[PDB]
Protein backbone atom coordinates (compact mmCIF):
# COMPACT_ATOMS: atom_id res chain seq x y z
CA UNK A 1 0.00 0.00 0.00
CA UNK A 2 -6.46 3.07 4.63
CA UNK A 3 -3.58 2.75 7.20
CA UNK A 4 -5.04 2.83 10.17
CA UNK A 5 -7.38 -0.07 9.10
CA UNK A 6 -4.17 -1.71 8.41
CA UNK A 7 -2.83 -0.99 12.21
CA UNK A 8 -5.77 -2.03 13.84
CA UNK A 9 -5.56 -5.34 11.65
CA UNK A 10 -2.04 -5.80 12.70
CA UNK A 11 -2.53 -5.25 16.25
CA UNK A 12 -5.29 -8.05 16.45
CA UNK A 13 -3.30 -10.70 14.65
CA UNK A 14 -0.32 -10.28 17.01
CA UNK A 15 -2.23 -10.03 20.40
CA UNK A 16 -4.05 -13.11 19.32
CA UNK A 17 -0.26 -15.08 18.42
CA UNK A 18 0.66 -13.62 22.03
CA UNK A 19 -1.95 -15.53 23.63
CA UNK A 20 -1.41 -18.53 21.28
CA UNK A 21 2.33 -18.51 22.41
CA UNK A 22 1.08 -19.03 25.77
CA UNK A 23 -1.48 -22.13 25.11
CA UNK A 24 1.44 -23.68 23.24
CA UNK A 25 4.06 -23.53 25.98
CA UNK A 26 1.85 -23.84 28.25
CA UNK A 27 0.50 -27.21 26.80
CA UNK A 28 4.07 -29.16 26.06
CA UNK A 29 5.25 -28.66 29.69
CA UNK A 30 1.96 -29.83 31.03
Amino acid sequence: SDQSVYAMVFTLLCSLGIVLCLVTSVTVEW
